[PDB]
């Protein structure tokens, strides 16, 4: 069987979700969320765990509007929390919002007929 042909790329950095890494064990979804509350309202706040169960210093925060999300990422980008720098980067999976329509406008004109 073939090795394993793969393919991917990053074309469209959209969304609000933010990936947080290098967090303190003590830091819980509570504090994390409460903190991110600054940039804006956290629609969904939770922490990422591994097989063992203990958080690997990685969390996830979801704001309401992109604007708010961005602010946090920055205001938190390189922020020293509990004597430990946090890593807030824009999420990868940019899920849509069921909002998109094709360009359809009522325009008809062309008086030409032999």
């Amino acid at each position: 069987g073939s090795s394993g042909s793969s393919g991917a790329l990053q074309a469209g950095r959209l969304g609000s979700t933010v990936f947080v890494a290098n967090l303190d064990y003590k830091v819980g979804w509570k504090k994390l969320k409460e903190v991110f509350s600054m940039a804006g309202v956290v629609v969904r706040a939770d922490i990422l765990e591994d097989k063992d169960g203990k958080s690997r210093g990685i969390g996830t925060v979801t704001f309401e509007q992109s604007i708010e999300a961005v602010q946090a990422i920055s205001m938190f980008n390189g922020q020293l929390l509990f004597d430990r720098p946090m890593h807030v980067k824009m999420d990868e999976r940019a899920l849509p919002k069921g909002d998109f329509f094709p360009p359809e406008r009522p325009q008809q004109s062309g008086p030409s007929s032999g």
